[PDB]
């Protein structure tokens, strides 16, 4: 009784995952406006399979969305990529960091266990700060 994010590829393979973007918290001042685009994607062949993005907060580096999404996904092959960006109107918009999860070894529940995951930056050349609060976990 939701939206599902993904079409499955193999049906036997499938498992519906739960994804709640709590939070952004100490990002980096490159006004911030920042949201978060969550790519499902399959691992290796580095293929996007599903793309959504949370609404923007306006003028924070702290930002609380608080939104939750279900995806499709085969835990074994899929990674879920989390970007933040600063959203602008005149100019693209800024990139602030990354959290790149393996859907594997993820927990499983029926509807404090949001983990803040490191931001981290899209080369080894780059730095970003802060963290991305998370839930996520299977549905049964």
């Amino acid at each position: 009784g939701e939206p599902v994010y993904g079409l499955s590829e193999d049906e036997g393979e499938s498992r519906i995952l739960r994804v709640k973007v709590v939070s952004g918290i100490d990002l980096a001042k490159k006004a911030s406006d920042p949201y978060v685009k969550l790519s499902l994607y399959v691992a290796d062949e580095n293929r996007e399979l599903a793309l959504v993005q949370t609404k923007t907060i306006k003028k924070t580096l702290n930002p609380k969305w608080n939104e939750e999404f279900y995806f499709r996904v085969n835990p074994s092959n899929h990674r879920l990529l989390f970007e933040v960006f600063d959203e602008n109107r005149l100019t693209r918009d800024d990139f602030l960091g990354q959290v790149d999860v393996p859907l594997s070894h993820l927990p499983t529940e029926d509807p404090y266990t949001f983990k803040d995951f490191l931001l981290r930056p899209r080369s080894h050349k780059s730095r970003v700060k802060g963290f991305l609060r998370l839930k996520m976990a299977y549905m049964p």
